[PDB]
């Protein structure tokens, strides 16, 4: 029993900016619909992809590569079509790290997150049930040690984690301020996610004499997604022992104020949280259903469209997480 | 307290002192005499047996800024590799022997060839370097460090930090105790794939420690005396 297999593959690495003609969907692929007799594999249907902007380094030559000529992966969800493995059978969901293709061997079966409430919208598990929700609960919850009432700033806060961060800690009870790049997004950000403030980096010509102006008091947290400038101007306003979570990141100059500050800048990865993972989707899903948190995602139809869709996202011109909807 | 002044120190003020209105030594922040006010500044010496002189340094802040920085702040274990940048100064030059004492690789920077070779005789250290005879500081430190740097203690800041970040390893730890519009770093996202913690510290959050660090093991650390 043999089934077409589009594929989106690498054309080739590249050194600037990304076009959708460093990608390419082949048509003239196959895939049996048994995993291979004697492995303890699943095959997946593959329904939602998502894009994230980590993705961009994977398309330059220390986290992994992408290969020329191989089908693009990341985070995604899909169904069991085929199962040798004790964990999985015909029919169960899952999410976890796919090709972007429409059918994927998983021959490391244990790399897979099963989805126990498919009752909530399977294409939430490709972020806020996902991977980008799941760095936001332990960028927020643990590194950056919140407590109630303090001060929280969000870079990048109109993207897919910042949006998440700053409903954690406004459910929190923390003062929540935010950044993005357009005038739409800052006032979602206000009006959709619970921010208390919001500017466009954009509009401002410096970003110091801007944060003072929404924190008269200074900040107490940092959630980084950006760095750059945006750290300088935050370490002029923060606070005595002030937290900055450094998720995500050209020069520094203001550094010494770590020390008459007493900053804790720490970076982490959410590849080294995945036990936290449990707890997530139960803390996240009652939320949802509870409606105390707020999401919204961009839906691109197809696998044709996927490399404008991640294109789309590396430029900015998405608006909430993005998702590619391969198929059912 | 009236204090008869015995010793003062030069940090970038601190010294040790008799009580005069008695016969308590202290130390803490003093100016012949000093009228003190709020007295809270002041720890007492608990072992006159040990030379007075020690409580400008190594027994009184710089120990402690030693101490609290690499005991409590690098989360050392044993074997892991160690970096002290002004390693010659007061405080690199204790850290650098607690990190010896406490099983852990140490390498550190200074100045002068005069430094750097009494760093790798008298105070201990694996190895030394002279940062001035170096065109690639992260080259030199890969020199020194094949598998990499645990932890680094900071006085410096700047390319010696960028130098430093290449150079270290997975859950690295940077305890930021000084720095020389400065030089910048243009390396800092590094801290994302390598989890690398950086914290800044002030010795004066840290009096409560005191009694704790006196119970210790048992062209210098320069002492200018008053009497006797």
């Amino acid at each position: 029993v043999v089934v077409v297999n589009k594929q989106v593959l690498l054309k080739h690495f590249i050194p600037g900016a990304p076009k959708e003609t460093d990608m390419e969907l082949v048509t003239t692929g196959t895939i049996r619909l048994r995993v291979p007799e004697g492995s303890n594999a699943v095959l997946l249907k593959n329904l939602y992809l998502s894009c994230d902007p980590y993705m961009r380094m994977r398309m330059t030559k220390y986290v992994d590569d992408f290969v020329p000529g191989a089908p693009i992966t990341g985070f995604g969800v899909g169904k069991v079509v085929d199962s040798s493995h004790p964990d999985f059978k015909t029919g169960d969901y899952v999410w976890g790290l796919i090709g972007w293709e429409e059918y994927s061997l998983i021959t490391k079966p244990q790399g897979l997150f099963k989805i126990h409430h498919t009752e909530i919208p399977l294409s939430y598990y490709t972020g806020i049930l996902g991977m980008v929700g799941l760095t936001a609960y332990v960028g927020f919850y643990d590194i950056c040690s919140p407590k109630k009432g303090e001060r929280v700033f969000v870079s990048a806060a109109a993207g897919a984690v910042g949006q998440i961060v700053g409903q954690f800690a406004k459910q929190f009870g923390c003062y929540v301020v935010g950044s993005a790049g357009s005038d739409e997004k800052v006032n979602l950000l206000k009006t959709k996610f619970g921010f208390d403030e919001a500017f466009n980096y954009k509009k401002e010509p410096d970003l110091t004499k801007a944060l003072k102006r929404y924190f008269p008091e200074g900040i107490d947290i940092y959630f980084e997604n950006v760095g750059g400038p945006m750290l300088e101007a935050v370490l002029h306003n923060m606070r005595i022992k002030g937290r900055i979570a450094a998720c995500g990141m050209e020069g520094v100059h203001n550094l010494f104020l770590i020390v008459g500050k007493r900053i804790r800048l720490e970076g982490f990865l959410v590849f080294d949280h995945y036990g936290s993972y449990p707890e997530f989707e139960e803390k996240v899903v009652q939320l949802i259903k509870e409606e105390k948190i707020k999401y919204l995602e961009d839906i691109v139809e197809g696998l044709e469209n996927a490399p404008a869709a991640l294109i789309g996202l590396f430029e900015g011109r998405n608006v909430g997480k993005q998702v590619v909807v391969v198929s059912r």
